[PDB]
């Protein structure tokens, strides 16, 4: 009931049971009511846009209404954009709805993307992949493609970086090299919607011609209070991003002592282990789950993932506790 | 400053500013925090469903993106939509990004729509029409396109039909002829998001289909104890419904008494008045601001409109006031 142990929420930080967010939801909600229709939305874009050190930033209701916003206004079917084979499945929809030709490549393999690159078109892809974990190298990306980057930062924001900056600000990228940055709030920011960060051009220009994508959509104003406070705590937790990592390092320490296959060995939350066999995928998560350890489950590639959520609160005997489990029962597969 | 006569919100029945709410919202975020990620959205769209008398609701985060979920998951290029001339802006947003052929009506010529009908395709309509305010016959529309209609209730919702229960039930169509409803919860209602009527059928292809679209852009749980209440206060504010009446009876007589031209003479909360001059619209628009009365302006056929959303709240002396400063304005142009 209490005693589960969950790999498989994105709250990183656990910054969603933030115990100072409380009077910010009660004030906002007696200022703008329940529903919609801001001085704490520009307020909350200055903000962001200053902590991310971008010229600019527009509050969207989602990561999916975000790129939707992005795709379907700045490209049509005689564009293409190159993206890695695992990119999330919401990116691949506003994409498809944009009818841009998507022209994909092999799992982080810079390399190939340099052989198919028509040295032009847009490059799209995330910080972390919520597939597979690994840490895309934004500063050999931009030498490929300079100038022509978007990158998710669903996984890598509150995470990677500065003070959870993300991974741009991490690998030192400036919006020279990367026009539009999307930073989806639903995971480590623990809250909801997504900010677009680009230039002075882009977002005026997202503003005047995605105006019902933005307007039509919006989130109820009572809440923005609360994000403000958001940002702060997300800034503040370094202790929480230190146990993260933490958590990170162990997992991968004791796979590797297991001889289980990660996807990605990179320092990211998400830790996906490969099993050669689907079967054995379900059984374990069943398994994993009658011990109170909740994980999930992806099938690909022709292979079967289980997929870990690491967050600031796990400890390292539940981790222990759950690849033992894992390792197990892969050595009767061994036959 | 507080002395504003609102003409311009979709609040009709004053529900925004409900009193019993503030428990519910307090709950719902001790419970859920500030994020996302439930029993009262099945809760609330049981009795949606109830209220409305529709076999299955699904609970999206906004008009549109129900609108998107229906029209990409169901339709592609090789079907055609046919649709009033001013069909809402965001509904053909949908339609489009769905690649479905559009086909067009004058606004509530249901004997042009026979006459370039196929026979077999889907209808898109408005209860009440943002744009002029017309209330659509559904029951004649039914007799034309039987078993093809879908139905945005955005104006009508609250205050048409029993109880406010819209505009599919005040002229008792069945989803027999109306498979899809849309309810946005953005107006009268008070609130936020947006729930989709259908049979078993639609629902469960759209439950497996549009899977991103209604579960990546969720509305954050903590707010469906108070969307529960709200659907009680819709239902049970009788005398704000009969208050909107006498209002929009009241412009309606006014506007006859005057000889200002509306758009529609239908019973609805949205009057818009007919100026065939753009110039003086804005003037008038600007005029009546500096009395502290805020409309809304708008051009499309070659002619400008200037639109009143009427509430529960709203008096007779505002109202006249309002009409006496524009049948001012008017009688200058009659040289």
């Amino acid at each position: 009931d209490d005693s589960i142990i969950d790999f498989t929420t994105s709250d990183y930080l656990n910054l969603s049971s933030a115990h100072n967010l409380k009077h910010a939801i009660v004030n906002g909600f007696d200022k703008y009511g329940f529903g919609s229709k801001t001085d704490e939305t520009q307020q909350f874009e200055h903000e962001f846009a200053k902590f991310i050190n971008y010229p600019r930033a527009i509050f969207f209701s989602s990561g999916f209404m975000a790129n939707l916003a992005i795709y379907s206004t700045l490209f049509s079917k005689h564009d293409s954009i190159f993206a890695d084979k695992y990119i999330h499945a919401s990116i691949i929809d506003g994409i498809k709805l944009s009818q841009a030709k998507l022209r994909r490549y092999k799992h982080q393999q810079l390399s190939q993307l340099q052989d198919i690159y028509d040295g032009k078109s847009f490059i799209t892809t995330e910080g972390v992949f919520s597939t597979s974990g690994s840490i895309t190298q934004l500063d050999k990306l931009a030498k490929i493609t300079p100038e022509k980057l978007i990158v998710d930062e669903a996984h890598s924001f509150g995470v990677l970086g500065k003070n959870g900056r993300g991974a741009i600000n991490s690998f030192r990228i400036s919006y020279k090299n990367c026009l539009i940055c999307v930073f989806p709030l639903g995971k480590a920011f623990g809250g909801v919607g997504a900010v677009v960060c680009t230039t002075e051009a882009i977002a005026e220009y997202l503003i005047q011609f995605a105006r019902n994508y933005i307007y039509t959509t919006a989130l109820p104003p009572m809440i923005l209070k609360a994000a403000l406070i958001q940002l702060k705590n997300l800034e503040n937790v370094n202790d929480n991003r230190a146990r993260l990592q933490q958590n990170i390092t162990f997992f991968n320490e004791l796979c590797d002592a297991k001889d289980l296959e990660l996807v990605s060995k990179d320092l990211s939350p998400i830790r996906s282990i490969q099993l050669n066999n689907a079967n054995l995928a379900i059984r374990l998560k069943d398994k994993l789950f009658e011990n109170k350890i909740i994980v999930s489950c992806f099938r690909y590639p022709t292979q079967a993932i289980l997929r870990f959520s690491l967050h600031s609160n796990n400890t390292f005997d539940q981790i222990q506790q759950a690849l033992e489990i894992i390792s197990k029962e892969v050595k009767y597969e061994y036959i």
